[PDB]
């Protein structure tokens, strides 16, 4: 995908391995995938990028998104977060500007015993627009 | 008095706080009267009256609609009210963690550098009263 492949280039030039969006515009933007409830984990390298939604949205993302791999699950945001820390990710930027207190606890605690520093990276996938 | 005031008084004291911002629309005109789509509201644990800040467009309607409050005009109006607690010695000011975002967060924080107040989560305070 090209706008995909696009934000891995400013990933990795924003010093991250991989970035959660966490934006319903910006994941969208990324995977066409319309739901009200969605995140998606992009890799800085040649991993592919994988969506979570819930369980309302399996059709949908199925549709919207077959280029994805599709988790289904409670916590989408936190999911992906456990995720990136599971595939060894260092530095895992997430959206600030969107995401809660208690959501970036949630984050953190997915990640817990995991060498996975949460940065601060909303901007990123709008360096992309016009 | 407000008996929803009274109520959440009485809850931030239970809590251990001195004060709590209240930066939830829903949960501002709930407490206040206020229905514009900017604002915020500071509620103490003590006898200290509340203050609501807005933005200008709001001056006649929070007048209006909360005739009872101090009404500060003011662009940016978590940043005032943190601001303020500080300035009032507020030793711990609540805020609602399940709404505010971490960059909201960073710009509370950034209003109270160099002062003595916390910033704790009271996630679902408001909500916790009905």
């Amino acid at each position: 995908n090209a706008r995909r492949d696009k934000l891995k280039a400013q990933i990795a030039a924003s010093g991250l391995d991989a970035m959660l969006i966490s934006d319903l515009i910006n994941v969208r933007y990324l995977s066409g995938f319309s739901g009200s409830n969605g995140a998606l984990l992009v890799f800085a390298d040649e991993r592919d990028a994988v969506l979570a939604t819930d369980g309302r949205y399996r059709t949908q993302a199925a549709s919207q998104a077959p280029d994805l791999e599709v988790a289904i699950e409670r916590a989408v945001g936190r999911y992906l977060a456990g995720r990136a820390g599971e595939a060894g990710v260092g530095k895992l930027g997430f959206e600030s500007h969107v995401v809660t207190v208690d959501g970036l606890d949630a984050l953190a605690g997915a990640l817990e015993g995991k060498n996975t520093e949460l940065v601060r990276a909303s901007g990123t996938v709008e360096s992309l627009r016009e």
